[PDB]
């Protein structure tokens, strides 16, 4: 069972048993729900929550794409978030905010059932004081689940339904023996991982993948912003899984991912077959940056104390 | 609201207030769940079921794609399907099996949460039983292909794509979508399988990235029972332009005869006799009054 | 230049010379046009037009791709393709109809030029294939099942390419990489004593196409409607291909790779005799699919 | 009717009426055309058309993928499109050019009937922004149809796509290639905006408009980044802003999208300041654009 | 090791040791060649190999799509492969022929190199076939039919076969299951595919696969044996909900699948309607049915 | 015949004649080979290879790709492609590095087969213009075949469509990827300039070419400005001049593209000027890239 405690449902916290919807729910059978998955670390200033405007901006844009109405202002939702942290209280925890379809009418037309029912649950979230895993790297293997075309379903929003493709393809990648899933577009190129977006080093420069069918994430970006301001030089490109192979390093970012170093991708080792020196560089920046170590990146934490 | 009732869940009927899962459940999240669309119409003879062992067929098939399994044997799901026809009184009525991931854990991968939840639950539809015929409207959104999100079950999540496309055919002023595949074939209906009729003979579309519709099967079986010569093909949007008679199969949609796509009056411009008369030989099969198609119904009492 | 002579303009019959539309046509700027090729034969009993109604029905189901209204009822220009036929004195000829958006407007959206204006107009009348780097247009990007104006440029491009390089004509590949058709043809093959006719696909649904299926049936030929690849041509024991002006074409040759003995094959020639005997009234039991003019 | 008045034919200007071409033309049977859209402003000192050099030389580049063979000189065109503004007494005008395959023979293959027939016609010639609906017709992909090229077939899948939105209540069409990510409108490039920063289309499939080559360098003069960028429809969706630029749409901001509305739902800050100083540009009111126009008096 | 033995070499039968070509051989650097995959089964009448006559007409066919000029006739191969197979004293064995672009030069166009060269090699051939075998489908797409010859059997080609079989065994599965560029099934890295679903057999379209000759055979055998079959575009889940699956190959031969990506199908083991096929064509190639004895030829 | 002399055989130097491997080699009925093509020029210093450590490090990549275990350090691959060059007397001359998968068995799994035989030999060694034609063959998907590695099965691909462009009359193929975009030529890399910039094309499903690399530093340093994009067969047919780059092919213009003119019908400058400062690097002219050559003397 999930310890999430006290969750916000529609207005007001209530007891983690009383946070329950009908089976009838149209998101329930019909994948119908927009969702955001945001971080909260502690720091010497207690816990503080990781870009959560830019979360709570996605989470309102993914709603726009399923024509779905948010009942309450992005402000009501991130005073929600804060105490959902707070009136827990956890440090280092991981938020779910959740906006679906309810049990108005199962047509499969989703309008007649707005606006959308909505939630904030959040849990504790391990910290990670050791080593070996990280520089062990993580194993990856390509998917024969190919990431949804953006005429198929939208793949920049964090739309339920959307996650079947990422079931499927992180099943098949633990069944084979991977950490995790690379998914490939149904051209043939890379995409991203089932839940986090792929760079990788090459002579010296950093290769963000472009966005194609992919999340624009927010890890994705912040990693961006954090190469470039070591000194690293950033390039946006389309890639293969054979440039990848061939990369220096790999890595992936995501909100519960952080900065992980790919090693091996189709049993194939990257570059030296362990984490590399950029990848576990930018993982710590990260860190400290999210921690509230870095004065230059403050302006992205938001203190719930 | 839905006039459901009594709801099986997990082996037991209760009131339908009590029918909840928590908000944490993977399916809530991840669109991993399972479902069937069945129907019960009012014979002489009383509720009849229509083709419940091919339906529960395919939805213990649905939950193998997601490799979910589901703790009940078939046989359990097809008595809990009776009852909660019969302990809500009801004769017509449409019959929503579910089966979703539970709130175990939310890690993208559902294996952990297994096995799956299950309910049933039914409310009274069709209490009263075209010739304009139903407006069709091309979507922008492609179904899947079959390597994207598995087309051949009947997984919570794949209908994103069918609600976007519905949603953008209303907002048209269509009736019904049409959905393409990414290639630019001619797919499926948001949720009804397609046929169209040209120079006598009755086309059903392949397979292709759809759903193999339980309607469409017993369509075909009746048009060939009928005489009518029933090919199986590939077809462009423009086939359909061009064709005397275009027409939708489904659970719930039945038989629906389509008499314009994209603002082209397809034949006539209204219902033609080949799919009003497959849809009264179908309705006729479903409400017992046939012999010969006595076979796909269950009787409740 | 074309020897046309009497042209039918939406109603009545005029002097080549007349026969003139304002350069401000819609379909002059964006293809918005539809038409259709109709051959007559010299028979005994005069010349016969060849499946007239279906290419009549063509011509108006091309219409509706484009939501083109046609002012005229089907029998009315059935009566003037019969009439182009004679008033200019032909026995064997080539006839094209033809519909086209006019000059009210320049929009893009050809729905303010309704009705189209039409015209009938009509003169006396192994291959080597290359496949083209271009590839016949998806069916959601030009409607393939209509012979839309606009739609030949595709035609026009692999045509070009084909005879630039030495070939008879072009073999288009859809986008997927499977065979399509020609510019202008429908595509078969024969293997061990089967008849393997190409699904309609992204193609026109050929008259020829469909009168040939019926012929090789009538003679005891299995027939097989199938995807096919390239290289399922280049193994295949004869390839041709059937259009109304094409006829029935054996095809010797496909990429410089000899199919078969490298010449026409017995099928194929077979097929094209019975059906030039079709055309041209000796075979009763295909009667029903000549109009003769006289 | 259209009334254009005195069109140029072949090397002599005529009136309307007389400006036909046989209904045995190539070009009317087998779309193999091609065009051009050119306007000319009204400005301090009289007439300008609108970066004639780049429409001349794309008209030809349009040829040149029919293998179509133009019988002038681009400064015969040029002079033809400033004469038929001043024969006509024009001041703010669509100019449209035109070559077309004529009637010397109808096999598919147009070579035989080079060189094309030429003419050049013309005629007189936003807060809430334009409402688009994304098209079920796919935007030709490369090697299917010339889409760097106005060659006439190309637009019947654009007027296939503009009917569809029309008929479904939007002002325009978007198209999606047939990989599903944006391609054009039906006779528009596009952009958004997010976060400050202003997203061109990549060219693609699409036509390298040179409304978009003029707007992308006048946002670069205001100090914007601009990123040129391959985008989805969703990614439109949740943009700050998203935009059209065309001859004839000159720069449209685009309000709303498949029902959804961009942004606040109504034209932004960005596409009016684009829309604006290219409005400035045209009308000869920007010194620093000014070797864009070209004076016919 | 191979223990190949005597090998026909351009003509002439030599020690497998003598069996070298040059490593500037145009096929060794660019997978021009083609190949083909024959068997031989013990009868009562002594060794009979397997459809040999619609072996060689492919293999010659896959030359033409490479352009490639085999400086033999095919009633040549023919007797070269008849006597790889009594030279050896062979009985069961696995039969390969080959031809390759040479060493004249290494310019990408094989043309300049032609003829090509040719060598004929062969060598010797319950529980597990009713286990049946555990697929996998690969993250590698079979090639579109614009990218590669997928209907012959060229050398390249088997580079997309190998990277997938490669992931398969790496995945712990018995054999690879690719699917084309558009996500439907398309076959094997060396098999063709089938499926049953209450009582009728479908076989996979021909795409962008090879055209099986066991495909063909299990056809004609279904089809004698009362058996409907239907020719269609699978997809993968059309797969995981049939009763049965099975592959067809030389090798194969009919090999029941039980399982594919950790999804068992139907009943998880061998299925009655792909063992029945299985025992007729293992009957026919042991010659043991003389409806089908013109599949035959026997080596004595 | 090919005139190789002397070649490198798992270790130790042979004569061509002994040179040969088992036809029952993996490799040869499979396509399980990598292999490299590697240039030495003679300059006032000897012989020099050009970028030798890039060309092996590609070898090696190739390898990975296929799973394939080269059985011999680098640094012992590049000594042996030094002392071909040394041992045979050359000047200027090609390298031709393969490692191939032997006869061990036969099963279409190549793992089995590892390690990998290694070999090396090496032989002796534009105005108006090439002349391309697009290719009917496509260019591989990236889930299809491995296009950022040189193997042996690739080149089926490659071969297809160089005797397709011969046979058609051209001089080289381009070829498209199975979207409709270019691609590259059978074993180039292309190039369009277009109003004074050079465009490269991105590298999509195309080999990562050294030449192409050496090209665009070489143009930066000249002062043009250098973009990455996708293209389309129409945008080179508009450009005003288009190039292809390789290691045997160094800078080659291309005059015409489906018998349409590049331009001005001829080499155009850009591509001229290139080449010939490239033949300045590779020749040791050129101190600024003199870190690109290895002298064998
Ligand atoms: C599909 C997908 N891609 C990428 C990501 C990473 O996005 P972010 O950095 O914003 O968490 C996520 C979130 N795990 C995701 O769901
Ligand atoms: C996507 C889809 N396609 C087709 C159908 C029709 O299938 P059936 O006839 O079995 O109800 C449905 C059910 N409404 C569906 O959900
Ligand atoms: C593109 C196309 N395909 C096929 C055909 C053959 O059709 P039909 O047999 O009806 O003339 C034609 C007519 N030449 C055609 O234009
Ligand atoms: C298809 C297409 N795309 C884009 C445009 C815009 O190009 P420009 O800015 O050069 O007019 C046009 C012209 N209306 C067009 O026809
Ligand atoms: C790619 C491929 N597909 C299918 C097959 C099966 O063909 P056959 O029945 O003729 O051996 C083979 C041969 N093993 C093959 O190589
Ligand atoms: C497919 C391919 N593409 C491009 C190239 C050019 O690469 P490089 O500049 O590294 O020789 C080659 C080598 N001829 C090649 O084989």
């Amino acid at each position: 069972q999930i310890k999430a405690g006290l969750i916000w449902m529609n207005g007001a916290f209530v007891p983690q048993e009383e946070a329950k919807t009908s089976v009838l729910s149209h998101a329930l059978h019909y994948g119908t729900s927009v969702f955001e998955g945001i971080r909260a670390y502690e720091t010497a200033k207690g816990p503080a929550i990781f870009r959560l405007k830019e979360h709570v901006k996605r989470f309102y844009n993914s709603a726009k794409v399923l024509r779905m109405e948010i009942p309450f202002a992005p402000e009501e939702l991130e005073e929600a978030i804060k105490e959902v942290v707070r009136r827990n209280g956890y440090r280092s925890c991981y938020i779910r905010p959740l906006a679906w379809m309810g049990a108005k009418a199962l047509g499969v037309n989703p309008l007649p059932n707005n606006p959308a029912e909505v939630m904030v649950a959040a849990w504790e979230w391990g910290a990670y004081l050791g080593e070996e895993a990280v520089r062990k790297g993580a194993r990856l293997i390509t998917s024969s689940w190919a990431r949804f075309p953006a005429n198929v379903m939208p793949g920049k929003a964090k739309v339920g339904g959307n996650y079947v493709n990422s079931a499927l393809a992180k099943m098949e990648a633990v069944a084979a023996g991977a950490d995790e899933a690379l998914l490939l577009d149904e051209e043939g190129y890379v995409a991203e991982g089932s839940g986090e977006n792929l760079f990788f080093v090459r002579d010296g420069v950093i290769y963000a993948l472009e966005h194609s069918v992919n999340l624009e994430g927010i890890t994705r970006d912040s990693v961006i912003r954090i190469a470039k301001d070591l000194g690293y030089e950033v390039q946006v490109v389309r890639a293969t899984r054979d440039q990848l192979y061939m990369a220096d390093e790999v890595f992936m970012t995501g909100t519960a991912a952080e900065v992980t170093p790919v090693s091996m991708i189709d049993w194939r080792p990257i570059g030296k077959g362990t984490a590399g020196p950029v990848a576990l560089r930018l993982r710590e920046v990260y860190l400290e940056a999210v921690t509230g170590r870095r004065p230059e990146y403050e302006g992205w934490l938001t203190y719930v104390n």
